[PDB]
Formats: structure tokens, C-alpha cells, sequence
């Protein structure tokens, strides 16, 4: 019953104005040397793939992947960059919705 809310939250994040950096895996042709720094990439497409296939055994596991998206953003980008700002917006949005649903 808790896992059904993850799809709803995922859809809301996919639709958010600030979500553009996170929709698909980082493209290494666009973001030079990404994997030198980010050893465990994550993105909303990968999360959708796993959620749709029972790859999350609990809502907590889904939340951990959401936070990994934002933690990787914060590790790679300065807070005042456009992508860094987007990550902070999305983390706040995610955490707020998580509290409402749970
Ligand atoms: C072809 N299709 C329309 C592309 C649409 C999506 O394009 C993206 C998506 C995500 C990025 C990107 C970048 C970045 N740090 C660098 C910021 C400076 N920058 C370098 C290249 C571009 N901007 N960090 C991150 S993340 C996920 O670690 O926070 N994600 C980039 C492009």
C-alpha cells in the first residue's frame, strides 16, 4: 500500500518545472567527466524502470534513490548554479510530498 504512493510522487517530480536535469541519465557527451566524481548515478527514468518491475521492495528504498538523485546533484554542482538550484528545489519538493503522503 505504501508503494502505490511512490508512483504518484514520481509522476509529480517528472512533471515539475525544476526536474529537467533529472529526467534521464546524465549524458556523458554533455557533462564532461561526470563519472570521475559521481560513482552511483541515478535519475527518474531509472527509478521508473525499477518501480514498474517491482525493483523496490519498500517505499524507503524508492526514497533512497530519489535522495541519491539530489545528493549527486549537490556533490557535482555548486549551490548557486542553475542545476544546483534545481536540485535543491526538487529535494525540498520531494521531502515535502513524502511527509504529506506518509
Ligand atoms: C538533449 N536533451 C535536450 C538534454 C536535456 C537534459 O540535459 C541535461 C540534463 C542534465 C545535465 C546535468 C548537468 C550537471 N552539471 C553541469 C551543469 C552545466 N552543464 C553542463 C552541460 C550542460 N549544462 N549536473 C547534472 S546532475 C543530474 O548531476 O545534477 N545534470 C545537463 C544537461
Amino acid at each position: 500500500s505504501d508503494l502505490t504512493f511512490c508512483e504518484i510522487i514520481l509522476m509529480e517530480m517528472e512533471s515539475h518545472d525544476a526536474a529537467w536535469p533529472f529526467l534521464e541519465p546524465v549524458n556523458p557527451r554533455l557533462v564532461s567527466g561526470y563519472r570521475r566524481i559521481i560513482k552511483n548515478p541515478m535519475d527518474f527514468s531509472t527509478m521508473r524502470h525499477r518501480l514498474s518491475r517491482g525493483g523496490y521492495t519498500s517505499s524507503e528504498e524508492f526514497a533512497a534513490d530519489a535522495l541519491l538523485v539530489f545528493d549527486n546533484c549537490q556533490t557535482f554542482n555548486e549551490d548557486d548554479s542553475e542545476v544546483g538550484k534545481a536540485g535543491h528545489i526538487m529535494r525540498r519538493f520531494f521531502e515535502s510530498r513524502w511527509e504529506e503522503f506518509y
